């Protein structure tokens, strides 16, 4: 049998509206608020409207990816699928943690906080993950720039984490109605939600 595109978590209609919404949101406020206009060079080289910024976005259900699989041509995918603990998870429902929502150049997202049971489904194959914990890549996808490709979010998430690890978040420069808006550079923007947001989801496999 081949396996899916990929594995990952699939949260409900109800969690991803309720995430979704708040994405919109966070895009709408950031590129409203004076701090962001005034980086805007730091951003793009050429007021912006970020929603239409990222304008590759999930069609339907959000999802919080594990394991890349391409229906087996991928590295490690094989090994992965037949972990028992992969198998034994199938159809389970989850309670994923949002901490963060997080804007580059690039993508936009939400930084996934795995619990210690969640994080026995994050593969054990990159440098950026140097330092940081397993699983710290784990993210939901909001959007991306017209020419970028799959994978980056994860890319771009790790980037932010490894800034914050250096304790060089620099302090809020902002306060918005979730929490504090985090300018981190390089058109790199971060807020770190007051109260995480939860979101109800179904580990199963994706097969296009
Ligand atoms: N190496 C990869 N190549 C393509 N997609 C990947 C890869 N690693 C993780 N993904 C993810 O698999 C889903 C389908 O592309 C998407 O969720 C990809 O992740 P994102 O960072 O959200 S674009």
């Amino acid at each position: 049998d081949f396996l899916p595109l990929y594995f990952g978590w699939f949260l409900t209609k109800k969690s991803s509206e309720t995430l979704r919404k708040a994405g919109q949101v966070f895009l709408e406020e950031l590129g409203n608020h004076k701090a962001f206009k005034k980086e805007l060079r730091h951003f793009i080289s050429g007021k912006l409207e970020l929603v239409s910024y990222f304008g590759k976005r999930p069609p339907g259900v959000l999802h919080c990816t594990t394991k890349f699989c391409d229906y087996g041509k991928a590295a490690g995918a094989e090994e992965y699928a037949q972990q028992e603990v992969v198998k034994r998870s199938y159809g389970k429902a989850f309670k994923l943690s949002i901490s963060a929502l997080f804007v580059t150049p690039k993508t936009a997202g939400a930084q996934v906080v795995l619990t210690d049971q969640e994080l026995q489904l994050w593969p054990s194959d990159p440098s950026a993950s140097e330092g940081l914990p397993p699983g710290s890549r784990a993210h939901v996808t909001l959007g991306c720039a017209a020419d970028v490709q799959p994978a980056q979010t994860g890319l771009d998430l790790l980037d932010i984490l490894q800034q914050v690890k250096g304790g060089s978040q620099g302090e809020a420069v902002g306060e918005l109605p979730r929490g504090k808006l985090y300018s981190l550079g390089k058109g790199r923007w971060m807020l770190s939600l007051t109260k995480k947001m939860e979101v109800k989801a179904i580990f199963t496999g994706y097969y296009g």
